[PDB]
């Protein structure tokens, strides 16, 4: 599944990420977009052998099971293929877990480097929330 950015937007809303932990909804969707294009199927492998997986690029390092990443952690208690379904319940509710776990956002280096210190509001623009 690709998303569009408002129905991104709502569906993180519904979901309850909307201010969670202090991050306004602009916040995620900026996160999203840079890290997987809106893309439910996104995948992308780092240089210590572990995967990134889904909508908000959540890394086989620590946080799902996908079998080929030894070492690794499975923080959410899934299976790395859930984060690609085409329903972000999977993904929003691991996401929670990521940003409570210390460094806030700062977990998605697409989201410090790109999102962080910038006019995120813009990002639900137009939406309907
Ligand atoms: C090629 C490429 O660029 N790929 C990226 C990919 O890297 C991105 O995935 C992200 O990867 C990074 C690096 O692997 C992940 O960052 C990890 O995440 C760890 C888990 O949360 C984090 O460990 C936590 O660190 C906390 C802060 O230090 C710890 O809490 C603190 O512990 C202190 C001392 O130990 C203690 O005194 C404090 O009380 C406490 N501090 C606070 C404020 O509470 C926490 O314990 C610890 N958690 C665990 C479970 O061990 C690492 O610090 C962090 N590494 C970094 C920043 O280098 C990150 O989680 C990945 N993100 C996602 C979403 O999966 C990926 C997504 O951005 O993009 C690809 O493109």
């Amino acid at each position: 599944k690709v998303f569009g950015r408002c129905e991104l937007a709502a569906a993180m809303k519904r979901h309850g990420l909307d201010n969670y932990r202090g991050y306004s909804l602009g916040n995620w969707v900026c996160a999203a977009k840079f890290q997987s294009n809106f893309n439910t199927q996104a995948t992308n492998r780092n240089t210590d052998g572990s995967t990134d997986y889904g909508i908000l690029q959540i890394n086989s390092r620590w946080w799902c099971n996908d079998g080929r990443t030894p070492g690794s952690r499975n923080l959410c208690n899934i299976p790395c293929s859930a984060l690609l379904s085409s329903d972000i319940t999977a993904s929003v509710n691991c996401a929670k877990k990521i940003v409570s776990d210390g460094n806030g956002m700062n977990a998605w280096v697409a989201w410090r480097n790109r999102c962080k210190g910038t006019d995120v509001q813009a990002w639900i623009r137009g939406c309907r929330l």
